[PDB]
């Protein structure tokens, strides 16, 4: 387990506290962790990820914080060597951009937890931590939840933070996934800002090529009387009419306490029967 | 001349609109109010808002078309006929979310104007003479020159097609067929409620997509109402601007008096701009746009 910092300033004592959480659950910890909001400069934050991908005693590379700064670390990095590194990169939020360029180079990543929140907090979630070690040590996963259409598609699983996905639009770092399953999560946004970013990927022609769209934990909004009925249900009804692909909700992944580790790059199996959803992902390192 | 009021995004209370029409009357213009139907957050449904744009562009007594609000246009890009709008000969003005409408017009070869709207430029009681006089001048004069004072800017002397608008709406256009393919132009951006890291992020999308590499110069408008903290550790607009100029290959010029501010200028999107910076003294002449 390697703890790199793509671009996040974290309190000094909380990281040392999260180290004990990693060691008390059986994991060899190797930390590679300042400049303004970032844990280092662009070249140093680029080098720490490169050196972490070369240490033989390293299997899992977990990001430190997912604020902003990983897009700066795209040209100074060699994602071709990162694909051959055989490492297990996990993370979310800003770190989603790094996992797209990996999938752009045919490398499977994991969209799961990070050290900033899922390991430094005193309100540890057994759901999040157990699903993490399960995805790391099991050849298959199964994501079942309770949902409030009939789908049964199979394709390449990919996705991540919605703001980062809208940020990847038009850039060479966006994976050209043909007929896959796309999941999205975000926080502190608005249903109209969520609909706006989803229309960017639809106008760009990405949503038309996919075979299913999954909605994750879109957390913590703020509505007013000016909305006049516009909410998450108003968008979802309008989005299911605009999009030609099915839209399934209830994915337990986002900026929440409870989250699952989603392999970005594996072969998924989305199923909607009668309110019981099930997502089986296979073939991932 | 004649003007038409359209609501491409949100709605405005009827009390404020009637006061805004009186201002356009006092300044000597014939108002044609197409705003009525009201649908949730928007002033009308997507099909009704689309029909109101096609109808105002066909009225022979209308010459200028102004947008009501700019708080979310994208929902009806396919309902509109921008080939019909480019031939309509109307002078569309607006900003904020209306930048989406102006990029598709420029994609078809139509010159629009990034300027004021009914929202907070004609409904406010603290009316701005700078905004209203610059707006009336661009509509009635073939040339507009903008001069401002901004320090630490490079000495440039470029000339190209002026285009751009809201930074969030432009980064939203990345990857979409509605993004204009301006080669060697002068791009300007502005935004509000955005931390400088959100500004650098959307600017990186325009750089990674290859848009900034083709332009001749990048002009920064007003980026107001920030919220920095101690966790920035010295990060602000200056630290972002210095990192942007080190990353970008084109010169970045700041100080453009345009944005969601009381005082703003009317910038003809699609015109022929002449950018000149003389170590603090910056001048922007604009031409080749319909009057």
């Amino acid at each position: 387990i390697a703890i790199i910092a793509p671009g996040g300033y974290v309190p000094d004592s909380d990281l040392q506290r999260a180290i004990g959480v990693l060691k008390s659950r059986g994991y060899e910890v190797f930390n590679y962790v300042r400049h303004e909001r970032f844990a280092a400069n662009d070249e140093e934050r680029s080098r720490q990820i490169m050196e972490a991908a070369t240490n033989p005693d390293v299997k899992i590379v977990i990001a430190l914080r997912g604020g902003y700064g990983t897009t700066r670390l795209l040209h100074d990095l060699d994602f071709a060597k990162l694909a051959k590194s055989g490492k297990l990169f996990v993370g979310h939020s800003d770190f989603t951009v790094f996992e797209m360029a990996l999938l752009k180079h045919g490398a499977v990543s994991f969209s799961g937890p990070m050290i900033q929140s899922d390991f430094t907090r005193g309100d540890l979630s057994a759901f999040t931590l157990n699903h993490f070690d399960e995805t790391m040590t099991s050849p298959e996963t199964s994501v079942k939840w309770v949902s409030k259409p009939d789908v049964d598609v199979e394709g390449t699983l990919w996705g991540g933070n919605l703001t980062m996905l809208a940020h990847m639009a038009g850039t060479p770092w966006m994976p050209d996934i043909s007929g896959g399953i796309l999941f999205v999560e975000d926080i502190h946004e608005h249903p109209y800002r969520v609909e706006r970013m989803l229309l960017q990927l639809d106008e760009s022609g990405i949503l038309k090529k996919q075979k299913a769209l999954v909605l994750g934990h879109f957390s913590e909004f703020k509505l007013s009387d000016y909305d006049n009925g516009y909410d998450f249900n108003a968008m979802l009804s309008w989005l299911r009419s605009r999009l030609s692909i099915p839209v399934v909700t209830g994915l337990p992944f986002g900026h929440t306490k409870d989250k699952v580790t989603l392999p970005v790059g594996g072969r998924a199996h989305l199923m909607s029967k009668a309110g019981k959803i099930q997502l089986d992902i296979g073939d991932y390192p």
